[PDB]
C-alpha cells in the first residue's frame, strides 16, 4: 500500500516524510504523517501574500517600500536588484513568492504586523483561517533554522493544504486578489524539481516552495486535471539524520508527487 511506498522513499533518502492530499467529492485523504510538525521554511510566504492581499485595497499593492542594504540578511535576489530604488507591495508579493526573496518576505511580514508585530499578526491570519496549529515566531533568515523537534516556525502537512485550500480553492479571498495570488504561484521560478516534476504537463501546477537546514525541502501546490479538477498537495521533508548542512533532496519530494498523482490521476472503471 501507499503508506509502505512513502516509507520506502523515507529509507531510500534517510529522511522522514510528510504528505497531505486533502479528500473530494471522489478520492480519499492521502495522509503520511500528515499531523506531524514539520518547518515552513519559505512554504509561509504564500499565506503571507495573501494576508496582505486580504486586509488592504489592491491600490496598497502600489505603495513604495524603501530598503537599504542593512535589511538584506537573507538570500535575496530581488530585493538585492531593487535596493537603491525600492519595491512596492506588489513587487514584494511576486519576488516573495516567485522567488522566495527573504527581505520581501520580512518586509511584508513588517507591512502586515509593524516590526516585532510581523511574526504574531502573521500566525494570526492563520488563526483567522481556523488553522490553530502553525506558528510562525522569527523571521527571515531565523525561521529557517530551528533544530528538529523544535514547534517555533512549524506547520503540519495537513495545516498548510487546508489553508492553501482556502486561499485557492475557497473564498479567504475575493476573485480579484485570488488571481493575482494564484497568477504568483503559477509564475514561481523556484519549484521545477519538485511536485511539478510529478505531475503529468497535462495538469497544470501552482506552487510555493521552501528550503532550510537539517535537509529540509518542502512544496505546497494545487493542481487541476486536464477537466480541470482541484486538487491540493502539501509534502514536507527534512533530513535532520546529517545535522545542519545536511543535503535537502528535491528528487524525494518529486517521488512522493509521482505517487500522489498516480492515485489521483488513475482511473479504474
Ligand atoms: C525559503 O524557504 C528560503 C530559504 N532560504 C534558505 C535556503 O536554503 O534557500 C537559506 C539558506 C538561504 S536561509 O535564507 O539562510
Amino acid at each position: 500500500d501507499l503508506a509502505d511506498r512513502f516509507a520506502e522513499l523515507e529509507r531510500r533518502y534517510d529522511a522522514r516524510l510528510g504528505v497531505y492530499v486533502p479528500a473530494t467529492g471522489t478520492t480519499a485523504a492521502i495522509e503520511y504523517r500528515a499531523d506531524e510538525r514539520f518547518a515552513f521554511c519559505s512554504t509561509f510566504k504564500a499565506p503571507l501574500v495573501a494576508a496582505v492581499l486580504h486586509q488592504n485595497p489592491l491600490t496598497h499593492l502600489d505603495k513604495l517600500i524603501t530598503y537599504t542594504s542593512d535589511d538584506i540578511r537573507s538570500i535575496s535576489p530581488v530585493a538585492q536588484q531593487h535596493v537603491q530604488t525600492g519595491m512596492t507591495i506588489g513587487q514584494l508579493c511576486d519576488a516573495a513568492i516567485r522567488y522566495s526573496d527573504g527581505t520581501a518576505a520580512n518586509l511584508l511580514l513588517a507591512d502586515l504586523g509593524g516590526p516585532g508585530g510581523g511574526t504574531a499578526a502573521f500566525t494570526g491570519y492563520l488563526r483567522s483561517l481556523g488553522d490553530t496549529v502553525s506558528r510562525l515566531d522569527a523571521e527571515e533568515p531565523e525561521l529557517n533554522r530551528d533544530p528538529p523537534g523544535d514547534e517555533r516556525d512549524t506547520t503540519t502537512p495537513h495545516a498548510i493544504a487546508l489553508v492553501l485550500q482556502q486561499l485557492v480553492l475557497g473564498n479567504a479571498l475575493p476573485p480579484d486578489k485570488r488571481a493575482l495570488l494564484t497568477d504568483w504561484m503559477a509564475r514561481n521560478t523556484t519549484g521545477a524539481k519538485r511536485i511539478r516534476a510529478g505531475f503529468p504537463a497535462d495538469w497544470k501546477v501552482i506552487d510555493k516552495t521552501g528550503t532550510g537546514d537539517y535537509g529540509r525541502a518542502n512544496d505546497i501546490a494545487v493542481v487541476w486535471s486536464p477537466t480541470g479538477v482541484p486538487y491540493v498537495v502539501a509534502v514536507m521533508s527534512d533530513r535532520a539524520g546529517g545535522g545542519y548542512d545536511a543535503e535537502p533532496r528535491e528528487a524525494l519530494l518529486a517521488e512522493a508527487a509521482t505517487c500522489v498523482a498516480g492515485v489521483l490521476a488513475l482511473e479504474h472503471h
